[PDB]
């Protein structure tokens, strides 16, 4: 399974945008999984912090010139990586900053 019982609950509290109304749902995970297949990426990688980090490494070079679809996929996986990593986040913006802040020492 992509998310554990505890994970889904954290998942459901995270906002798509800072202070936004919309929050993450199972359908974003289902969409991200189909999307990965469309990008020739193994959707099983969604299941772990390490697999999600590998996917973001694969997608990031294309993120600067990316379409909304690619940017949305990337944002959803970053959030999932945080959830798998047990990094608390309130929204997608926070998730992206915390990942940026781990790497960037
Ligand atoms: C101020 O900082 C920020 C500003 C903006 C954002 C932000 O936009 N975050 C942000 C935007 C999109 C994100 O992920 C998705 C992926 C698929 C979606 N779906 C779609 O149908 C979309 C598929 C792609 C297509 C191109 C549009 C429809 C369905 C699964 C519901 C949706 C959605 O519409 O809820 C959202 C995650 C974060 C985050 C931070």
């Amino acid at each position: 399974s992509v998310l554990s019982g505890g994970e889904l609950d954290k998942w459901e509290k995270i906002r798509l945008r800072p202070g936004g109304k919309k929050q993450y749902k199972l359908k974003h995970i289902v969409w991200a999984s189909r999307e990965l297949e469309r990008f020739a990426v193994n959707p099983g990688l969604l299941e772990t912090s390490e697999g999600c980090r590998q996917i973001l490494g694969q997608l990031q070079p294309s993120l600067q010139t990316g379409s909304e679809e690619l940017r949305s996929l990337y944002n959803t996986i970053a959030v999932l990586y945080c959830v798998h990593q047990r990094i608390d986040v309130k929204d997608t913006k926070e998730a992206l900053d915390k990942i940026e802040e781990e790497q960037n020492k």
